[PDB]
Order: structure tokens, then sequence, then C-alpha cells
């Protein structure tokens, strides 16, 4: 028997087979879930990388920005779920802030409108989907979100840092409005994994002094880690969503789960 | 399939039916572990309480205070899992303030003495499991304690607030010690649960003004919590405490679940 | 000899006589200071007001939503104390959040355009102004913003915790930044203050509900802090704020000072 | 006119001059405070060292461990600053953790004597000099307290930082007591200061491996730190308790201030 056997799960984020949210979708397939999925722009090449997931999900467009995608997103998973039928979880796992926010270009530099985007698409839609979901999710439902820990400053992050900061405070009151339909929400902050994204700013794609930061911000967290981190290996990452996904965290909520080695609780 | 399907598991704890550590063995063991318990002074007590749980599990003597029981603990337990078996996780729910460090006493009033055999069973006593533990238990492995969030100070728990924060900080190391061998040590923070000791300090057994304190505490809890909390059910607690003896939180050590219906997250 | 004799210090975020910065504003003056004012929008009223301060001081017209106020301010600045002479301190006391996104209106009912426009105002202000002002500080200089606990989640004030949850991060990197000029950067979370828009809430100017809360949360508060909290005196805030500008506290930077009666350490 | 002009403050802790609460003595006296000193077990040390203070300081004698000494404290110190007359201020500079609890001994390897040991002079003295001073402080007292960040694990400082977390714990109860008589109570959380027992691990006493790990932290420290950490240099450590100790900080109690040059705010 699968840890999240019959439940209804939405899972967005998905772009690339790197992705943190194609490694949640595999291993809540495995574990028995039953997954719609969201995808943002590039559809053609998200519904080919989903077809190697080991069972089918429908693909559902959903930029965060769009309101009518929003509006319409209820609707659009019920379709595909079957009337009648709700959701049992929804993964958020969306985050975005433009380059002028992040790397070697100074903190001081980046302009309203790019923080802005910025934390509309890493912060406020946490809030955004959950507004669209909630509706539709059963009790004992489960919201998670990806996090990255910004209780400190680091370099070369910058103002996606922010963005968390202001994701984790969303966290907290989306769990209020979520708490109303028996539903919990919380995030998971994972250590770095190599996603497409990660490996192209350790390659130097936001300048070589971030790329250097960000490496050497990768190496001390393992060494930290107790039990270590393998920052290729986006399943200890996975499996921690579906734990908060299944009914084995039921009093948890409005919280933060570490999946990062134990990284955060070490100094050196 | 149970979600610690051929697990062996020590839980320590048991005094009631109502302890905390009752409803983990028995949750553990609707999850497939085969457990191995630990109890203090009163065997004959603890023999016949856990003869309810579902199925059979050995009964060893431990003292955390007697250097002899904890010296001879892992030769103990080997015996009566078998040899050539390895433990795959350990549950510390153990706690003790003497009345003099605890309710209407006043906070300065509390001997060095009767502070340190409160700290030793509390929170020193974690660290002196995991010694007597860990070169008989599996990669993979995980150590769960029972905390109660004393990150502020709060009438009536006194020194058991102050036991907890050292408890945390010898969390931490416990995990630091724990990862040599590919084990996890984590706290499970949970809500008020009413015990036969709460049940009792709520009925004024520590004075009339801390029974008071304590009622307010638990009510003020169960409306912060977003899903709520009932002081009455531990099954919650004893569900993420089982979480965590998993495999599904595999990158968490060192850390803190909190099992409080989030009202940690809350301020009103 | 006054904590801050000698020292140039600009003072924005004065509105009326009851805005925590009217009080820093005095307190420093007391203290020796030599102050420039910036006002937003009705600077015939900020001028009045600030008449009123035991010394004088020049007012300078400061909308940080405003792209051309920004790069004109240390230009500005520096007329007003002459040239040659740099600023020691800056006070950032402004914040703002539209009706939208704060009381009885639901949380998830905020539009993104008020809540990017009450993060613009409340948290990218902060970086916003140590850009413009870190180039006309001297060494061992300090930049001190307002902040309101947003660690938890609460009734009514939702998207202003999310601002000061992005504002408490957008403070650590400013530190960074202004670290390379010998300069800190603070924040000081005060308890609640009864200043002419808190009044208005109270009396339930974004509902009868909101206003409940809020007046509860002060209750509260009171009852929480170990030395107790007036809200009606921002003097200790004013205080708090004159501490961080002095050279009394020279090892404290990207860090959050609590002016709250000791509240935040209690939990009942 | 000195900060803590007409303040009569006790100050404990001084052993050489290199002890941080030397610097808290010196700047005190500088900043206008009639001071009391407390020494511990070698007098006639204590009392050559502190000849060297700007102004005249009686000596008592003060093992935080002797019962007795703790209940005569008070009368000893009303007759060296004259019937009639209260403390303002008090400073417990005090730490000790036996070499079993510290180092490249392993951290299980600690006996529970020397961690009760370490966690009594450590943590419970707080109380202990509170219990003893508050019937003779003034109202806007303030007492303050030497901490080391122990909210992460690190290694060598093992059980020292299991007893800085128990101080921690015990400051938000001492501010409950304190707050009564109208006085504030917190810690000073500094970064490394190299004092003769540092300088002494360091140099290998308690192991190479220890004296590496040491050396690493302190690195790392200055690195991190916006504003730069200096070791060597324990003043502006003295200049924050002095701060604490003022009128300048009125509303903060129960809380922790770092003096660490803002390292603990930045990740790397
Ligand atoms: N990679 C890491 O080291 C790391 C660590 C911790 C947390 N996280 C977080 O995990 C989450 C997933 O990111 P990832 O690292 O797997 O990278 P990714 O690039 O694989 O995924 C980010 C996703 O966000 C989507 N997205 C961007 N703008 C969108 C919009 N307007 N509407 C809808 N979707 C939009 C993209 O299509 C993409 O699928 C993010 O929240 C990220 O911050 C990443
Ligand atoms: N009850 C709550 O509200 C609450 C909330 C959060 C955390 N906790 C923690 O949960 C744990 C379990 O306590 P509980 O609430 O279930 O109460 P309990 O009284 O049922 O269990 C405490 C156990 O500690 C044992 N113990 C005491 N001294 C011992 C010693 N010298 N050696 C070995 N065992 C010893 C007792 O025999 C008993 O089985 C404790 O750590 C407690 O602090 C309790
Ligand atoms: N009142 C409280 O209970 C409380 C508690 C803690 C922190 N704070 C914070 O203290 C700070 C000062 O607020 P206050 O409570 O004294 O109220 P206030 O209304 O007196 O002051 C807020 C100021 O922000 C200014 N402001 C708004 N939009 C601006 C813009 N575009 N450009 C420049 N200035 C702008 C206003 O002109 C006003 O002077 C804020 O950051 C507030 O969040 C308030
Ligand atoms: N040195 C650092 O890097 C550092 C950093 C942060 C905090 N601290 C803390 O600062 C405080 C002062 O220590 P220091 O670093 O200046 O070293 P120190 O050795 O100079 O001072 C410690 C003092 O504690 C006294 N003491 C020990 N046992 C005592 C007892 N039984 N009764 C009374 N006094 C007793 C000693 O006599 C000595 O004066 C301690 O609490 C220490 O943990 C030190």
């Amino acid at each position: 028997t699968g840890l999240l056997d019959g439940k209804r799960i939405l899972v967005s984020g998905i772009i690339t087979d790197s992705s943190i949210a194609f490694h949640i979708a595999r291993v809540a397939q495995e574990q028995g879930a039953q997954l719609v999925l969201t995808g943002f722009d590039r559809l053609r090449l998200i519904q080919r990388i989903t077809d190697r997931l080991p069972a089918k999900a429908p693909l559902l467009e959903l930029d965060v920005q769009n309101e009518e995608h929003l509006a319409s997103l209820a609707g659009r998973v019920t379709e595909a779920i079957g009337a009648g039928n709700k959701l049992d979880g929804v993964v958020h796992s969306i985050g975005f802030m433009p380059q002028t926010g992040m790397g070697i270009n100074p903190f001081f530099d980046a302009p309203y409108a790019d923080v802005s985007k910025g934390i509309h698409i890493s912060a406020y839609s946490y809030a955004s989907m959950a507004k669209a979901l909630l509706p539709i999710m059963n009790p004992g439902g489960s919201i998670v979100g990806m996090d990255f820990d910004p209780s400190r400053a680091m370099p070369a992050y910058n103002w996606m840092t922010v963005a968390k900061s202001a994701l984790e405070s969303v966290n907290r009151f989306v769990a209020r409005e979520a708490g109303k339909y028996g539903v919990r929400s919380n995030l998971v902050a994972a250590g770095p994994i190599r996603t497409l994204a990660m490996s192209a700013i350790v390659g130097g794609a936001l300048g070589e002094e971030a790329g250097a930061q960000i490496q050497l911000l990768e190496e001390g967290w393992d060494q930290r880690a107790p039990i270590g981190w393998n920052m290729k290996d986006a399943t200890p990452v996975a499996k921690t969503v579906c734990a908060l996904l299944s009914d084995w965290l039921p009093a948890t909520t409005g919280d933060i789960i570490y999946a990062d080695g134990g990284a955060h609780t070490q100094l050196l």
C-alpha cells in the first residue's frame, strides 16, 4: 500500500526532468497518488517530459500571474478529475526572480518591477493557488510549497531570498484560511538542488563571483549536514513533500519542514 | 503495507495508557513495527498496561539515571531482538521535573539538585540513550525525542521549559554523532496532552494558580491552532513520531517537527 | 552630553505628532543630534507638525515610490547639511499597506497591485533609501528601520505582516552593503503604538472584527510583557532607535532589536 | 555626561585583564558608573587586576555554587554601597564547563556530574544571582548576562553550547521575575573573544582537532560579519553590555542582543 493511495494531488512546477516537481510527481505516483499537473508557457515541452512519469497525469496550463488561468483553474481541475471529486493535495513548486534581482548584479540595482515580478511568482502565487484550490479540496487535505531557508542573508540569492522570506510569511496566513477547510499548509525548505537553472548559475550564467559563491555555499552545506547533502539527488526532498501530503503529519500547519540534511541546525 | 513494516523500534516512556509513548507504540505496531519497550521503576504496572498493545513487545528496565542500566541496555535489546539484528528506531518519551521546579513554587526557589535531576532525566538522557543505542542501530535509522516548545517562557512550566531548551540543544549535537551511523535525530514538539500528570496539574496538584494558567494555556492553544488542538487526543502526535521513524523524512536531522495544530506559527 | 552629540541624522516618516518618527526626532534632538527630515505628499502639514520639535530641522520631499526623489535625495541632503558634511544616521519609519491588504477584507482578496504597492513602500524602500544615502554616510554610521514582529501570523495585519517579513529579509542584505561603508543596518521591532492610523483601526476603520482583534492583540501584549506595554507611549521605542543610532551597539548589524516590553519572549 | 552617570552596577566574572567583564567594568567606569565587583576563588589575583581599572571598586567573594555566598551577597553589596542605596545594574559574566564537556573529548563521554557543574555555573547561576540581587535593585534596573549563540550545534563547544541554550531559557524566566521589580533581564550574545581560556584552546589545550575547529569558527565569523569581527577586541561587547545597563533600551527584556559583528544574520 502506497503512502498516498487514493489521493488526488495537483503538482505545479515541472519544466524539465531535473525540476524538483518532476521528482515530487514521480514519488507521489510510486506511492499511489492520482495526479493532475500544471505547467507554465512551454506546454508541448512539459507534456513530453511528464510522459516519462510512471503513470498518466492530465496537464493544465497555469501562469500564476494570469488572473484568467487562476479564475478557471478549479473548473479545469474538477473537469480532469471528474465531477464530485475533490483534491487531497496541492504542490506549489514555482519560483522565479528576474536576473537583475540575483547574482553579481548589485542588490541595490534590482528595479522594483523586477523584484515585484519575482515576489508575485515566488510568494503571492502561493496565496493565489490556495484561493483557487481550497474550494475544491477535501478535509484532511494538504498544500505544500517549496522554500529555500531565507532566515539569514546569503551571497547571490539576493532578492530571491527576500521572496522566500515573504513566502514563509504568506504560508502562515494560508494556514489560517486552509484550516477552515480542514486543510494543512506547509513549506519544505530544501537544500540546494542541481536543477537546470542551478547548473547554469554554477556555470557562471549570473556572473563568475555569483557562480563561485553558490558553489561554495553548496560545499559548506554538505560539510555541515550531519547526514550529508547530495545536490544531484532531489529524491529526499520529493519524499519529504509526500510525507506532508500524507496523513502522517496531521497536526503540522503554517510550518516549515527542513529537507536539507540537517545543515541549518549546524554552524560549522 | 505498514509505514514501519519490518522496522525494529525501541519505545521508552510508557507509564500509563494515556502516556504519549503508549500511543506512539500502538500506531507503530498498527504500522508493522516490531517493538522493544523500556520502562522505569514500576515494571509490573508497565507490563499490564502494554499487554493492551495490539502485538507483544518485550519490556526492559531502564532508569536513565542508572549507569548500569545504560551500560547493559544494548546487550539486553539485542538479546530481545536476536543476535545479528539491529534497531531501526529509538523513541525517547521521558521527562520529569521535581515539583519544586514547576507550578506555583517560585522559579527562584527550585534548589539546584532538583533542577539538575530534571535536566538529567529530561535532557541529558537523550544523549545517554543515543550513546547506548547508536552501536546497535542500522543505517537509515531514526532517534526521536519528545519536546514542548520552550522558545518563549510560560507560566507554571518553569524549569521544565529550561530542561526542554537544553533538550533541543542536546538534539542538535546528537544529530552530529548519529550522522556517523547514517542515523537521524529529531524532536517532536507536541501541543499540550491530557496525560495523568497533566490532568493532575489542571486539578491543582501543583497549586491553584498553576492549574489556572495551564488550563488557560491549553485553551489559547486550540484557539490559535489553524486546524485546532485536541488535548485529549495523542494520536496526531503518535503519527508524527512515526513519520520521523519512517523513511519519509530522510533529509531531516538535528531538527524539531511541530505536532501542535500549527499553534506556534500564530500569534492570536 | 547628549547620546547623539554632533551626529547628523536623517529622519523619515513624520506625518502627525503621534507618528513614531516624531518621537524619534524629538528624543534625537534632546540628545544633541542635528536632523534633516523627509516627508511624503503633505509637506505644509509636515512642516507645521515639525515646527513643534525642540530644534529646527530642514524638511525635504521624499516619496519612496518616486525614482526622481530618490535620485536627487543625497544632493538635497548634502545641500541642507553643507558641502563636505555627511550623515551619521538614517531613520526609515515608513510603512503603508492598501486597505484591501488589511483588516476584515479576506487575505485571499488583496489584488497583487495593492500588495506590491505595500511591499514597495514598506520593504523595498528600506533598500531604496540605503542605496541613495550610503554614498553620503560616514563610517560608524547607522541605518534604522521600523518593524512589527512578523514571525507569526496574526489577525487583521495580514499583508502588512508579509511586508514586514520581507523588510526583515531586506535588512539583512542592506547590512551586507552598508558594511562596506562601515555602516550598520538594523530594525527596531516595536510593540503596538496608538498612532492616528492605529486609533482609526481600533475605531473600526478597517472593519469591526479587525478592530476587535487589534484591541485584543494590544491587551495580550501588555499582559505578556514582563515590564508591561503602554501603546500610548512611543518614547521607549524612540529611545531604542536612538540607542542603535549611537556608538553604543557598535557590533550589531543585519539585526532586530525588540522594543516591545519583552512580549515576544513570553507565551502567556 | 556618562551613559551610566550615577548608576550603581555589580560586575561579576573578572579573572584576568582579558576577561570580557574587565572591559565591561572599564567602559562602565569611563561612563560614570559606580561599581561593586564579585570574584571567584583567587581574590588576591582579582584585586591586583582590578587595581588597573580607572576608578576604585570594592571586591566581594562570590562562588555561585556556594549557598552561603549567595545568601549573604545582598548584605555584603549594600554594606559596600551604603545603607539606603540600591543597585541599578547587575552583570553576570560567569561561565564554566569541565574539560570532559568540551573539545576533542567525545560529546557522549561527558559524565552528568561534569555537565551538571557546567550548567550550575553557566545557566542556573543567572537565576541564583537575580534571586539574591533583585531585592536590592532599583526600578528601571537592568540585569545582563553573557551568551554565545547556541541556536545551532558547533564543533568543540559541545556541552557549553547546551549550557548557553539553558541560559537563554533561564533569562526569559528571570525577565518575568525581574519585571515585578521594574527591572530588565537580557543577554549579550558575543562573537568569539580571545580570552586567556580561548587562546589556550586555540593553542590545543582541549585537543588539536578542537583547536583547529575553534580557529576555523573564528575565521568564518569575521568573514560573515558585514562589519567584521575582531576577536582581540572586547570593547564593542563591553559597550553593548553598557547600552543594556543604560536607560536607552527601556522596552527590551527577556531578550538577546547580538554583539557579533552581525555574523549570525549571514549564512556565507
Ligand atoms: N533548486 C534549488 O536548489 C532549490 C532549493 C530550495 C527550494 N527551491 C524552490 O523549489 C521550487 C521549484 O524550483 P526548481 O528548483 O525545481 O526549478 P525549476 O526551474 O525546475 O522550477 C520552477 C518552476 O516555476 C515555474 N514558473 C515560473 N514562472 C511561473 C509562472 N508565472 N507561472 C507558473 N509557473 C511558473 C517554471 O515553469 C518552473 O516549472 C521553487 O520555488 C524554488 O525556489 C529550489
Ligand atoms: N503531556 C504533554 O502535554 C506534553 C507535551 C509535549 C511534550 N511532552 C513530553 O513527552 C514526553 C512523555 O511524557 P508524557 O506527557 O507522555 O507523560 P508520562 O508521565 O506519561 O511519561 C513520562 C515518562 O518518563 C518516565 N521517566 C521518568 N523518570 C525516568 C527515569 N529516571 N528513567 C526513565 N524513564 C523515566 C516515566 O516513567 C514516564 O513513563 C516527556 O518528554 C514530556 O515532557 C509532554
Ligand atoms: N503603529 C504601530 O503600532 C507600529 C508598530 C511597529 C512598527 N510600526 C512601523 O513604524 C513605521 C512608522 O509608522 P507609524 O506607526 O509611526 O505610522 P505613521 O502613519 O505615523 O507613519 C508612516 C509614515 O509613512 C509615510 N509614507 C507612506 N507612504 C510613503 C511613501 N510613498 N513615501 C514616503 N513615505 C511614505 C507616511 O507619510 C507616514 O509619515 C512603519 O514602518 C510602521 O509599520 C508601527
Ligand atoms: N570568550 C568568548 O569567546 C565568549 C563569547 C561569548 C560569550 N562568552 C561568555 O562570557 C562570559 C565571561 O567569560 P570570558 O570569556 O570573559 O572568560 P573568563 O574566564 O575571563 O571569565 C569567566 C569567569 O567565570 C568565573 N567563574 C567560574 N566559575 C565560577 C563560580 N563557581 N562562581 C563564580 N564565578 C565563576 C571565573 O572566575 C571567571 O572570572 C561567560 O559566560 C562566557 O561563556 C565568552
